[PDB]
């Protein structure tokens, strides 16, 4: 797709966090998408779309052995800007038994960007956080829980970020 999804997804990710500025740590191990976090930068937060729709599990073969193994999973590709400017590469990954109650809208966001401010009546756990990097840019991926039910999150910070 677009080459910033191709390095986020082939990052070397692993449970290990490395002993980074608390500030740095504060934004890898945000229990929530960027979205708020980036707007509270002083900025407008939108959403470019690289690819959305159910797909098979030949294409999440990064995520499948992090999920459920079935039939079909909602695929969510973005970049995510700031004032226009690309600040993360996102990948969400959401099995389609997730897809029930408020969790149904993991499928309908378009351009909306994903954040618990949208879930305002599900709990949010996280499964695990792991870290990678790649070329000096910090990847994050995640399995979430929205209501007991999981996706796999995968965000890649840009150079424009503001972790660097």
């Amino acid at each position: 797709s677009h080459p910033a999804l191709t390095q986020l997804r082939a990052l070397r990710y692993s449970k290990e966090i490395p002993a980074l500025d608390p500030q740095l740590l504060d934004w890898l191990l945000l229990e929530d998408s960027m979205t708020k976090r980036f707007e509270q930068q002083g900025k407008t937060v939108s959403v470019t779309m690289i690819r959305e729709g159910f797909v098979e599990q030949n294409e999440i073969p990064e995520e499948l052995p992090l999920l459920p193994k079935e039939s079909r999973y909602w695929l969510r590709e973005i970049l995510l800007s700031a004032d226009g400017e690309p600040w993360l590469a996102g990948r969400t990954v959401v099995p389609v038994s997730t897809l029930s109650g408020p969790e149904l809208a993991l499928q309908k966001l378009g351009k909306t960007p994903l954040g618990r401010y949208l879930f305002t009546s599900s709990t949010l756990t996280r499964d695990f956080i792991e870290i990678g990097r790649d070329a000096g840019l910090w990847g994050r991926r995640s399995r979430l829980r929205l209501s007991g039910k999981p996706l796999l999150l995968t965000e890649l910070f840009l150079p424009a970020s503001p972790l660097y």
